[PDB]
């Protein structure tokens, strides 16, 4: 019985890190579009339990739960799920380390943000490529074409 | 009433070079789909014409013919189309040169072929990068994904 | 100018200070004085932290100022300070921090994956410059790039 | 022996067409500066021999020369180059042919010339992107980097 957990999270972005760690966990096994609206459907089951705990955005989390997939959908038995809280008054050191934690993948998402941007230009370039390798068959030669 | 003019060419290497021609006379305002059509359409009527002279295959030709746009289509009235003949013995010294032009036109081919072969070769990359960015951006961060 | 690692695990301390530094200087400094800076500064710690008997599961923060001097790098080591905190005291920290590590390496064949393809490319794109070249010469009276 | 040959090519052309054979013949076996150097040598010493013959743009010209490799040169018996012309006004048929061949080619270059755009383009891209890799690299990983 295959298991999704967080570890230290910051709540702040306890929602991200559920499924970035569910994309990772089962890639390959099912279509994406299915993990955002399973961890989606999780996330916001994780809010409202969060909320009867009286979490506030500083404080850190942790996350357990159980899942199975099968025949491309993933399914949770929530009561295999399991949320331990941490104050950041009571450990004030954790607390911190974790909003660092958080920083330096905002930090990173703007060099992700940098790359995509290139990939981008790329597969334009690929195309234009591509695509006028192509218009000179047609005109310049009598090779196989695309029709 | 616009038209296509193929110019000196051996009948060898005839039926590409009006399929050539055409593509350029018509980019943009047609579909490819819709000119390898009538250029193996209009190739077959000047075939049957062509053994109608008894036109052997080292030959050069003349080829013009009057056509017209119709909501994407190509149509061309056939009694306009105009064939002249060349016989390899009456011009020894042409006939040469369109050998010698189809020769390379094939030898440039073989580059057009290995260029195919890198531009794929990259399109994959492009295809993979990019797939793996989205990749790291789902496992990774907090962005928007293609998905949601 | 100030670099600081803030909470690392002892293991990964090393990687983090010049992580940083590239950070810190990107586009000041040639990256060769960058690790140069960087392993001498970590060597120092290292031998500094040994002499406070510190394990690698233990976790640190680091804190030194320097300068950028004629494109290179120097540090008054008095600005060092080092603060050090043992498994057994933050027993929920020391694991947040191993939690990083595991996560970082996880990265680490990420980016290989990464550099595969962006090799790949370099690869292919040098080809196919190369070859829209050697056209030129061929089939056209255009002007070439040895000329 | 190797031999160099043009064959049909319109006296205004006749310049490149040698210089394309010689690359296209000499394939690996020189460096491309010498080639261009030695194409432009006999180049010279044609067009003067050229205008002797007295060859107006129009005429159609072909070429023969025999070279040898030396050391990474290429070095021709200049008494081996031999020359045919042919007035426009003899065969009218093939000045005409071997001048839509001229105009064809000078359509292609503008292609290649686009090409050339899109190759360097793609060279930047790959140039930003593979250093992009590096620079996470060395902010994001401890991987062995560039610079060790």
């Amino acid at each position: 019985a295959p298991k999704l957990m967080t570890g230290f999270v910051r709540a702040s972005g306890y929602a991200n890190k559920v499924r970035r760690v569910l994309f990772a966990i089962t890639r390959g096994k099912v279509f994406p579009e299915e993990v955002v609206k399973a961890a989606g459907e999780l996330n916001k089951i994780i809010f409202e339990k969060l909320q009867e705990m009286g979490v506030k955005k500083e404080d850190v989390v942790r996350i357990s739960v159980d899942f199975n997939i099968e025949d491309g959908k993933i399914v949770w038995n929530l009561d295999s799920l399991e949320i331990e809280t941490y104050k950041k008054e009571e450990e004030e050191k954790l607390a911190l380390a974790m909003e660092e934690v958080e920083h330096m993948e905002k930090m990173f998402e703007e060099t992700v943000k940098e790359l995509e941007a290139l990939s981008d230009k790329l597969r334009e370039i690929s195309k234009e490529i591509s695509e006028l390798v192509e218009r000179m068959k047609q005109e310049y030669t009598g090779l196989k074409l695309r029709s």
